């Protein structure tokens, strides 16, 4: 089997990327937040506390004739950005561009913090991060992708996230319409359970490439690159007036300015992000100070490459018995 998804910006600044996804019987669809840093598939609900939905469309598992509760199991989770959720567990079948999931844990949140309130345009999220870092109790879950795996065409996915624009996941093939060139693959760690891969260097604009070894995770649900704070520094440093602002939260640059690209190396391949991808724009509105989409990892405690720079490539999850990342242009 094989399944392929449009997923959209959720605003003009490409904050996330929603794909609609059904769940239950008669299928009920939300626009869930595909997140490779996370392992946990949940929803606003039936269940949620009404003061903490705010134009979110919820799954109510009572009107689903598939839907089970799994009893007793719970779910907490709290993400890099410091917001977080929680509730109880039920089983559905879930399909994604029409590959389908039976008994798949659909977490109910109870519970969901401020962030996820105010933005009414995510519906919950979809981990695809490996199962060991789902947050259910006290029987850890399998995330939609492993579930899913065993029936796959070739066990992978594929982000193909658009710059102001639309863009694809597949599951279980790799669409070689969708990319230019090769797709160059990379080891991959699971020992913390993400997508975690070493960048072989960068380059600023068209400086040289700096050839050093860069761990980090690819995260599609983390908006910007957030690397190691000499790499930040070097780039931000080719951008007049350009500062890192304590009160800000990182790297603010003039809005006047033309951005340089930034390049990241995969092996011997070099994926180029363009400059208008590292505009996040006015701080607050009609200001002349732009925020950065490269900001400092430190104090993180992990390098992230996030939307910034995975919408600059074609990315290849390859989750065979042996992981994988690949990289292509398009």
């Amino acid at each position: 089997s094989t399944g392929s998804a449009t997923t959209t910006p959720i605003d003009s600044l490409d904050d996330a990327y929603i794909t609609p996804v059904q769940i239950g019987t008669p299928a009920q669809t939300l626009n869930l937040d595909f997140d490779t840093g996370s392992s946990d598939l949940w929803v606003f609900s039936s269940e949620t506390t009404a003061s903490e939905v705010d134009g979110q469309t919820i799954y109510t598992p009572s009107k689903s004739t598939t839907a089970k509760l799994l009893s007793g199991a719970t779910w907490s989770i709290s993400y890099g950005d410091g917001s977080s959720s929680s509730g109880d567990v039920y089983t559905d079948t879930v399909s994604v561009g029409g590959l389908t999931v039976t008994g798949q844990a659909v977490e109910s949140a109870k519970k969901v913090s401020s962030s996820f309130t105010e933005d009414s345009t995510i519906d919950g999220l979809l981990g695809l991060a490996f199962s060991t870092l789902n947050t259910v109790s006290p029987t850890q879950q399998k995330t939609f992708f492993d579930n899913a795996k065993a029936s796959l065409d070739s066990p992978v996915f594929t982000a193909d996230l658009g710059y102001h624009a639309p863009g694809t996941y597949n599951f279980g093939f790799i669409d070689t319409t969708a990319y230019t060139g090769s797709i160059t693959y990379t080891a991959v760690s699971t020992k913390q359970g993400f997508w975690e891969w070493t960048s072989t260097g960068y380059a600023v604009g068209s400086g040289t490439f700096k050839s050093t070894s860069i761990d980090g995770i690819a995260d599609t649900g983390t908006t910007l690159l957030y690397l190691p704070a000499t790499v930040v520094s070097a780039y931000w440093a080719q951008v007049s007036g350009a500062k890192s602002s304590s009160s800000v939260g990182g790297y603010v640059f003039p809005c006047s300015a033309t951005l340089p690209s930034f390049t990241f190396g995969v092996g011997s391949a070099r994926i180029v992000i363009p400059g208008d991808y590292i505009d996040f724009g006015p701080i607050s509105t009609g200001s002349s100070s732009c925020f950065g989409g490269i900001q400092s990892s430190a104090g993180i405690g992990i390098n992230i490459f996030g939307d910034v720079a995975l919408k600059a490539a074609f990315v290849v999850f390859n989750g065979a018995t042996t992981p994988t990342l690949g990289f292509a242009s398009k």
